[PDB]
């Protein structure tokens, strides 16, 4: 079969694996911060490098992926926590959109909240214009930062965050699983037929974004992803 | 929340937290082998000690969990590779079903095949008796060892293989992804409300079992599981 | 430390992780053939599609690297075997050297023989002009198709062959290992400085090429390949 | 040519094709467990049978050889992780070392640390008493378990070691490399005339050892070797 998997338990700015699009600041100790603090709408994105082939309008098939990733969300004295980091899937073509102000299109979409791509959303401050849920959660974005489908979760400053996700080929299934610092786990899950939003091949990554009066550290750890593409 | 984890990189008899039912046997290197190769109708299982409330007739609610573990099956000279093994969740009262003999129950269920458990199964051997599909697969049981979904896996002698086990409380989607030796994922998932099927309190452990000529090694190296239930 | 790692069991036209460069077909058996048997002085090629960094101008430091793969080269009557295969590496912008004709630069030099690229021959056919052994072998490569270092080898017609390739990152010693298909292992090794040969960005691959009286199938059924460059 | 091949997915006692000097213990699931857990200074060696002449006295000629194994040191509760293994290369004659105590002779060398061998290394415990580097590594000895050359290296417990090795006939370049779980590659490699180390006839083996606060489990899951002694 057809599979791709990396691995990254640190990161380094010139590794050619990776795209770095809009404010990421690459660590002295292997970490990337997503965002830019002392700016008005930072923006900040991570991108697996090579586009990575879905679905084949030859077989029919869709590809399933396993990739689990870890981050980290610390608060800054006199400063609303936000916007929050998002893991996503786009069109190999994939701009940064544009930065911004008080807004939180998570660095995905245009000030309206529209965009081309497919994520989940770890969200820590709400916006009556996207219909962000009265607190901090969880959500499942097809096109449009206002999530098809949310969870209420809630975000702890300075704790590590492991998060599973599984995608199933046939069932159509993205389950995804938040576990805590405490121990506890959240849990969300929803059919997208990625064969139906995205084109045949896309990248994957994270991004964030922040605001005038919105801003924190979003720290991407670690990431590991494997996808398979049954091709026969 | 209410939360249950657990971790296990190794074993050794003794433990309060693990009941051994059946031909189980521990290595002297921490390694779970759950049947007897000089017996006929071998059958074993492993059992975490303390029963889970799944779900509250109180709340109404259902726990999510996530549990991962390794496990390898490896052959043995003139016999054919049989049963393989099952990650099962029973009736805290869990009785080990009657040793069976040509037979494959997985050692959950009765000669027909019945039995009252909900798990996933990674079997090695075609049963035309149980529609076991033409070959090697991985199911999801719900009370029947004649999987109620399959999908084509592939077994490979004395490869350790990695699995981790998705369960949304809402959406009641049982999600597995099982990683191969070479790299490659292979994926299932189904609905199971597991408020329908099984009492409040249960059990979650592994279970195999053997033939007269269908034997192999069956090995649990590891085991995290995880699961929380929210009440409030 | 940053790590590089894919595999192939089959290939497919299509799959962005591979990019095809000449005279390359894909079988509809998952396997490569990388020359035109209808054509005078056919090329082609197949490169992994990521550039990968293999040393640091910044750590000073270079990757090593465990790379196996297998091909086979079948006869065609009426014609001369040639020109052998080449597993290569070379600066990221590599382009398709001419295509040349009664030559032999396995389609990663000129006319003369030159070429800015480092791999490991397995030559079948001999040409005084490259200083080609009396007969077929395995090579050094370093700029030139005038090996460095050679070794007698044997190639035979519609044999599988598998070839273990290191590279030990301090000693700079790259090492390979023939296997034939009776059993008996070739193997030669050389020192190559990486860093001093290659720029930090190059490309991994295999390249062929035929001649007008020279000709035969070029058949790459698997490849793995895996490199980690320290860096801290 | 004259060539050696054996290949070992798993072990039984009464294979004539294997020697066990020490407390080799042979588990039920073909996997070889090297030392003994309760005793102090456990010593145990695995030799393949048959003596294996590396080089003639005639043709002055030295084989080259591929082999690859896999193994495992899984750790034991209030014990420090030692000796480690290690791959070597002995005169057909070779004894089974001394067993000695707070020691870390590797089961190949006496008080002092000198022996007549040849071998790899994957030491888990440092000793002042043979200059073991800080942490962890793996060694290239060549009658000494005081390293010629050595590399950090970090041994994972419950973790599957792949291990590919190369020596070239000519070059006399001894060259390995380990594979580790997460996929990272450690190399390291070395000239050693085998023609002037050893007699003729040597034998191929693995060895450990343990010592009084010092214990662990070590495990040999697979092995396959080949040789080629050119002669003519
Ligand atoms: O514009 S301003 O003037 O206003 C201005 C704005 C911001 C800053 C700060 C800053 N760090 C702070 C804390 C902090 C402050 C106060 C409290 S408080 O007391 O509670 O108030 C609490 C916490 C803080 C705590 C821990 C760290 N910073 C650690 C760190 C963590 C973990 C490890 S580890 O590995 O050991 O785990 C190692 C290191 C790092 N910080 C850097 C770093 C850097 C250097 C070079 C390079 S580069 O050249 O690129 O290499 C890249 C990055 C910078 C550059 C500027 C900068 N840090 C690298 C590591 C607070 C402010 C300074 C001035
Ligand atoms: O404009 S203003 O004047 O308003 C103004 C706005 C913002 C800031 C701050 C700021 N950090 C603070 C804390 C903080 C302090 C006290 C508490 S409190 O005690 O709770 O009150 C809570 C939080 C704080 C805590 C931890 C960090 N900051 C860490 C950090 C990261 C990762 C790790 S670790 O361990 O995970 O690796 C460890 C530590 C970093 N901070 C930077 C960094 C940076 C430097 C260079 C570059 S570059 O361009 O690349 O050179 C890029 C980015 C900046 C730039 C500005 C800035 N940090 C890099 C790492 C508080 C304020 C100052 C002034
Ligand atoms: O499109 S978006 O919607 O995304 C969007 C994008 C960008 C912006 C902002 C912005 N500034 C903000 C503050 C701000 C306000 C309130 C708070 S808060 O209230 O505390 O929250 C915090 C921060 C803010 C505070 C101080 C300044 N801005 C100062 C400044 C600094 C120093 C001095 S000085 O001299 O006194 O030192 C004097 C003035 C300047 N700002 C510019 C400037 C500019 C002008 C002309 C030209 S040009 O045409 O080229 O000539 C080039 C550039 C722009 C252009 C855009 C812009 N500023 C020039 C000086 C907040 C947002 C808004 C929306
Ligand atoms: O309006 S008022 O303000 O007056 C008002 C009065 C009462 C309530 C409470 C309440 N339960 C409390 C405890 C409690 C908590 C902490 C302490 S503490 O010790 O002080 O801290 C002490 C006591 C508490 C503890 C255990 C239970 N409740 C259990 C229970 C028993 C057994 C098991 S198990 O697993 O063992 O079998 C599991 C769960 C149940 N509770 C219900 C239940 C119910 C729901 C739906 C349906 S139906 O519609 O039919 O579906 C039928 C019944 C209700 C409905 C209202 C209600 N419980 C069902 C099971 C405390 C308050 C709220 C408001
Ligand atoms: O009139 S007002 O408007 O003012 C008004 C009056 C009353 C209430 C409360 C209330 N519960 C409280 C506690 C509480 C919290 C902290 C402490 S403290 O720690 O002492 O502070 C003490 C007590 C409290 C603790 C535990 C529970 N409640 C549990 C429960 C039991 C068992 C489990 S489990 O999982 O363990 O089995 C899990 C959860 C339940 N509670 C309900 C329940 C209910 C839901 C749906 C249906 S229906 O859909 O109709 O069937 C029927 C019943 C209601 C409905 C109203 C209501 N509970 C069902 C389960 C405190 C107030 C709100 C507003
Ligand atoms: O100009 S002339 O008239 O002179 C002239 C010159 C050359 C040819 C031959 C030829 N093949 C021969 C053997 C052969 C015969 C007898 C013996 S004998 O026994 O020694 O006698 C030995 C060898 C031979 C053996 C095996 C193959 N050919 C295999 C093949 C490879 C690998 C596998 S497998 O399974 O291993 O992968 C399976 C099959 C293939 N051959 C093609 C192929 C092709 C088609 C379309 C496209 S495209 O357009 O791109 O779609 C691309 C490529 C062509 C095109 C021309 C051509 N093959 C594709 C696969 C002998 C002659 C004919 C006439
Ligand atoms: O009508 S019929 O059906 O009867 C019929 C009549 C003639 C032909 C042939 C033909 N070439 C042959 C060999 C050949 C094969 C085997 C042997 S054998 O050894 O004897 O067996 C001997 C010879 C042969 C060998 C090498 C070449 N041809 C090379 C060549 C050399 C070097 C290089 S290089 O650069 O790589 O060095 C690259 C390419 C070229 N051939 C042309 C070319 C051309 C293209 C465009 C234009 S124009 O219109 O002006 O644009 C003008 C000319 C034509 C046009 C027709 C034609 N070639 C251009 C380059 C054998 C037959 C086919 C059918
Ligand atoms: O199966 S068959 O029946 O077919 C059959 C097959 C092969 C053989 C031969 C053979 N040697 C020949 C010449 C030869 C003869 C005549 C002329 S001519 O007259 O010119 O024509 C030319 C050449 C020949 C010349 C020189 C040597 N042989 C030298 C030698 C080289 C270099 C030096 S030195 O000092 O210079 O280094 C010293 C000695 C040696 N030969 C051995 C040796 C051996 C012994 C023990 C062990 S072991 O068991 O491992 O201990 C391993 C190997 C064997 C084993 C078989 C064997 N030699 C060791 C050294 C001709 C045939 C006989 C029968
Ligand atoms: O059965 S068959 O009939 O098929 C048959 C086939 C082949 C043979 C021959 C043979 N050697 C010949 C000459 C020869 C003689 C005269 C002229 S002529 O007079 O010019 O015509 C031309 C050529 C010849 C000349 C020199 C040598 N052989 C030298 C040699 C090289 C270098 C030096 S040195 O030290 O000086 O550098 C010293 C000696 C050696 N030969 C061996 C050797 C061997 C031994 C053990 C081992 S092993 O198993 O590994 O131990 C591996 C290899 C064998 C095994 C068989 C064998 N040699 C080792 C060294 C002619 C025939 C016999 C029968
Ligand atoms: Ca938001
Ligand atoms: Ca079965
Ligand atoms: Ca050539
Ligand atoms: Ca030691
Ligand atoms: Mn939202
Ligand atoms: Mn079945
Ligand atoms: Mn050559
Ligand atoms: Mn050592």
């Amino acid at each position: 079969a057809e599979t791709v998997s990396f691995n990254f338990n640190s990161f380094s700015e010139g590794n050619p694996a990776i795209n770095f699009q809009g404010d990421v600041t690459v660590l002295s100790n292997g970490n990337i911060q997503l965002t830019n603090l002392n700016k008005v709408n930072s923006v900040g994105r991570v991108l697996y490098a090579m586009p990575v082939r879905i679905w084949s309008s030859a077989t029919g098939n869709v590809a399933s992926f396993l990739t689990s990733f870890s981050f980290e969300m610390k608060d800054i004295k006199d400063y609303d926590p936000a916007d929050g980091i998002i893991f996503f899937i786009a069109p190999e073509d994939t701009q940064i959109p544009a930065g911004s102000i008080g807004g939180g299109t998570l660095g995905v979409s245009d000030t309206k909240g529209a965009g081309h791509f497919v994520g989940v959303e770890f969200d820590t401050y709400s916006n009556s214009e996207y219909n962000d849920p009265p607190t901090d959660h969880v959500g499942i974005d097809v096109n449009s930062v206002d999530s098809v489908k949310t969870v209420p979760w809630n975000s702890v400053s300075g704790a590590v965050v492991k998060v599973t996700v599984i995608y199933d080929s046939s069932t159509k299934t993205l389950s995804v699983a938040v576990t805590n610092d405490n121990g506890d786990i959240t849990t969300i899950a929803q059919v997208v037929d990625l064969k139906a939003k995205l084109p045949e091949r896309v990248k994957f990554g994270f991004s964030a974004s922040g605001s005038l009066g919105g801003r924190q550290i979003h720290l991407i750890r670690s990431w590991s992803f494997t996808s398979t593409l049954i091709t026969t």
